[PDB]
């Protein structure tokens, strides 16, 4: 709705507004547009101002991060954009600037962007079972998450990419420790442990307690990481096919190499519907339910689409079941 046409990398006022909501269609944008979106988030959240981030360094850093994301069906730059856009949406929805310091917002945003850097498209179970260079390097302790972390700090060590160059050493150490904790917390093998620890703190939550806040930040990055089903159906649905494509690539390789195959990755056992019913019911809904205890606004905005999505996949399952009996 402007007097002239502006290039794609110059975000329209409408795009800037839409970016604050979890309804934002992540599929409409090319890498350069998503890069402009992330850059806007840093300026808009006051991170550029409060951490004296050089605006050109912010751009070079984001471009370098983008280049270090592999062209995987799911674990790609668009996924990191989803996680960072969901984190940004949660800052506004949950009024996180009232509860968190600017350093904490910086940690949450930087970890969301960096969390899946240089992902090979084969999970930790593959790395460990196949005894890969990564599993050997990390001694089977979250090999991928440790690698995403190392790559993040390797990018940040390059002077033209150092968005933390004007932050005192004590501030850097604080941000570094926080980012490591958050990226490592994304390992789904640790889900039950992190959920139990958070629920334990949820008995009498304290925003002044550093340990309570560390666990809340861990839950926040975890929420954003697996948040696809929270998005509108049309935006959410294509991500499942992307992930199954990655899961099938791994399970085929494991079968060929004689390694164990996870049933949720097996082409002969998995369907888009059955995989999502379980994940929404037993992972997504319980996690957002605990967040709702601190942030009641999460129920209407995030649990509601999850309830709808669960109900839609249950309808699709009945169709798949009717279809699969004719297959034999
Ligand atoms: C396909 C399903 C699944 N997995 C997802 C989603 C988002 N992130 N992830 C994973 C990417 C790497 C970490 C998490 C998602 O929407 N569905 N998968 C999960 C499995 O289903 C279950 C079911 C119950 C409990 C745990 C996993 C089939
Ligand atoms: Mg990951
Ligand atoms: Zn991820």
């Amino acid at each position: 709705g402007s007097h002239m046409t502006y290039p794609k990398y110059l975000l329209s006022p409408e795009t800037i507004e839409a970016l604050r909501k979890p309804t934002f269609d992540v599929w409409l944008w090319e890498p350069n547009e998503m890069l402009s979106c992330l850059e806007h988030m840093y300026h808009d959240l006051g991170l550029v101002r409060d951490f004296s981030i050089n605006p050109v360094t912010l751009r070079r850093w984001l471009f370098c991060v983008h280049d270090n994301y592999r062209n995987n069906p799911f674990h790609n730059f668009r996924h990191c954009f989803c996680v960072a856009q969901m984190m940004y949406s949660m800052v506004w929805l949950c009024s996180l600037q009232e509860k968190f310091s600017q350093t904490d917002i910086l940690i949450l945003m930087t970890a969301a962007i960096c969390h899946d850097l240089d992902h090979p498209g084969y999970n930790n179970t593959y790395q460990i079972n196949a005894r890969t260079e990564l599993a050997v390097r990390y001694n089977d302790i979250s090999p991928l998450e440790n690698h995403h972390c190392a790559v993040a700090f390797q990018i940040l060590a390059e002077p033209e990419c150092n968005i933390f160059s004007n932050i005192p050493p004590d501030g850097f150490k604080q941000i570094r420790q926080g980012m490591i904790t958050l990226i490592l917390a994304t390992d789904m093998a640790r889900h039950a442990e992190i959920m139990d620890s958070f629920k334990e703190k949820m008995e009498n939550f304290d925003y002044s307690n550093e340990e309570h806040m560390t666990l809340l930040k861990m839950i926040l990055i975890k929420c954003c990481d697996i948040s696809n089903e929270v998005r509108p159906m049309e935006v959410a649905e294509p991500w499942v096919d992307c992930l199954l494509e990655e899961y099938f690539m791994q399970s085929d390789r494991e079968k060929s190499e004689g390694l164990p195959v996870a049933p949720f990755m097996d082409r002969d056992k998995v369907t888009k519907a059955t995989a999502q019913i379980g994940f929404i019911k037993f992972v997504l809904i319980p996690m957002f339910e605990t967040v709702t205890k601190l942030f009641p606004m999460v129920e209407e905005i995030m649990l509601q689409p999850l309830w709808e999505s669960r109900d839609r996949y249950e309808e699709l399952k009945r169709i798949d079941d009717a279809m699969k009996e004719l297959q034999k």
